């Protein structure tokens, strides 16, 4: 045989103890770890369906919707995003994109690839979107879909949502919102803010492991996706298939692909936890924690990138890179000395993440103490 | 708030004990269960890279290749398939498809959607592909890629591979092979059989949980994918991105998407297990087990769908539905009474699956004893 058994693979697997306080993913609580270590069931069993059904109710609770087209995408953030775009947008269609960070910049790339006419409202890092600025683009381009990034995790910006859906609906437009870095860590009401496509990820404020995502579609969205001329470019992400399997339509569930059963156990639990906490409690915790963290960082003499506190994303705090330092040096120091992960921002600045169980005063202390030492030790 | 916490989610998660002896997925051995219950690490950490690197060596060992473009697709079977097609095929291109079951029939649907000229060599259930029949299609259509299903899990057929790659290479064609239901359970030598794209799944004979897949690309494939006019329809599955992240190219690893870390721990172990066993041992086990199972089924008076033993897939046995029975009745009886999953075949027949740790004489006994009772109790 050409290749021999890899020597490295013949040693036992060993992983460190890291406190993950970057934009994502987050650490796992015991219940989610426990779920991950369970045994398989049939991927098309009555029991597996029950679990999926339970998950659906959970996606409904956290999204605050009753949309019966709500389900899990067998993929990460980008897959839920891609899934949205490839099932809603037909080649030609006009797509209006809020390019504040990256997330917009990705939604763009996807749009371009599937042959959409892409309308990029570029705003420098830190910037958000004013309803008027939307209507001016909506007037200028007459799109079929707008994409807005709720929790902009590259810039630490919390986009205001209220009233945007009803603007979009007037111009016939569909609202797609990226709530991956916002869900569970700030107010969000899918049906009451009139959102047509909402998606989130498992590995941010729900404290499940990466590789699943939550998606929900309004009837307005459902119509546009169920009255395409053409078939979507992706079969894996074809909604008409997914919807059927996940039990959304009248037809009995027909095998499409194999769902990541063990991740679904985990996700189910992560949903049960925030269902036991309660959304408003979760939003309180994140709101307060964030508040504490800004105060502490302020004390160290660091400047918060997002100036207006009402525009700061609780879950992800952007901190301006202190003049005269190498960001790599600080971030590497932190992990190296204290065993704490703090990302940078992509497209610069320092990024810190309070997500679910990880969003406690203790963790803020810890990252503050760490950034302290580093500030006085980095060249 | 519109939606209240789902009452069902406020009870604790409870899953049955099922022996999964269908085409997939398979049951998990303790080491893989253990890996699934571990804590997160940074998705772009030195430690996470080591793990990915280790996995790569493992994909190289089981595929029997040295292709430095080998990596894990963050998706199931279909995603690795889709990933192959969307990165190799450009709209127009000619694609020659071995539509024996299904897997071909899906590769078709994908091909059509991404705007390939699709050439379907339909063969009734049970049928395989003769080198001549290939060359006649290769002559008739002059494709850029042929798709062959190695272990045809819908029909229980083992396709012969030997020499097909060198045929394909002569006509300038690329060989893509679906080894999801064959890898680890029959001989397969990527480089020595001249295969340009080989993919497999985690949830079949490797005994990892669903939701990851293994893919490898030859230099011939790499050239075609790295000299497209256009960008692939998918960003999630863009090889130039994936390749970079997974450390395949000269550029430092740049964030694309978030890899399903916990599934990667599992997959790493599943690879370590077959690296400790050794491929030829694994092929012996499956070969023998299969042999035993056919004998026993024969004794019950059941007829094996695939007549020629040299064409029977060890890992998945097709058994002709006995005249005068409802297949649903037998299959439901089996799970209902004995707690054993035995699928049907899609596009009919009964399907039984011996995959990795699950491929033992004991499990054959068990499914035989079960099918016995059912045969004499179903109407
Ligand atoms: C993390 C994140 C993503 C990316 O999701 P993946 O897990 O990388 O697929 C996208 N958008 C936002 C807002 C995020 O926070
Ligand atoms: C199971 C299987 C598939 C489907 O893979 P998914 O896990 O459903 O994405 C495809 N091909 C073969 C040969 C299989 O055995």
């Amino acid at each position: 045989l050409l290749v021999t058994p890899p020597k490295a693979l013949l040693k036992p697997l060993s992983i460190p103890n890291q406190l993950l306080l970057g934009p994502g993913p987050s650490n796992l609580p015991p219940r989610i770890m426990a779920a991950g270590g369970l045994q398989m069931i049939g991927s098309m069993s009555k029991d597996m369906y029950q679990i999926m059904d339970e998950i659906k109710e959970g996606i409904q609770y956290v999204f605050q919707t009753r949309n019966p087209l709500t389900l899990v995408i067998s993929g990460s953030g980008h897959c839920a995003l891609e899934a949205a775009l490839v099932n809603v947008l037909e080649p030609g269609d006009s797509f209006l994109v809020g390019a504040n960070g990256i997330w917009g910049q990705r939604a763009v790339d996807i749009g371009e690839r599937i042959g959409a006419r892409v309308h990029p409202m570029t705003k420098d890092p830190g910037g958000h979107y004013t309803l008027q600025e939307v209507e001016e683009g909506l007037a200028q381009h007459k799109p079929v879909l707008l994409f807005l990034t709720h929790g902009e995790s590259s810039t630490g910006v919390l986009q205001p949502l209220d009233g945007f859906g009803e603007l979009c609906h007037r111009y016939k437009c569909l609202l797609l919102v990226d709530s991956v870095a916002s869900l569970g860590g700030t107010p969000l009401y899918m049906d009451r803010q009139g959102i047509d496509i909402l998606y989130s990820g498992s590995q941010k404020a729900l404290n499940a492991p990466p590789g699943t995502s939550l998606i929900s579609f309004s009837d307005k969205a459902k119509k546009k996706m169920y009255s395409r001329k053409t078939k979507p470019f992706s079969f894996y992400l074809d909604i008409k298939w997914l919807a059927n399997f996940w039990g959304c339509d009248d037809q009995p569930r027909m095998y499409h692909h194999t769902i990541p059963v063990i991740s679904l156990y985990s996700l189910r639990e992560s949903l049960a936890l925030i269902a036991e906490q309660g959304l408003e409690n979760s939003w309180r915790q994140h709101r307060e924690a964030a508040a504490y963290l800004h105060g502490r960082l302020q004390a160290l003499g660091l400047q918060l990138f997002v100036k207006d506190p009402a525009l700061r994303l609780p879950t992800v705090t952007t901190v301006a890179v202190p003049a005269g330092y190498d960001w790599r040096d600080i971030v590497s120091y932190v992990i190296d000395h204290f065993d704490i992960e703090i990302m940078g921002g992509l497209g610069k600045v320092l990024r810190i993440g309070l997500l679910g169980c990880n969003a406690t005063r203790e963790n803020v202390d810890r990252v503050t103490e760490a950034l302290r030492a580093a500030l006085q030790h980095c060249p």
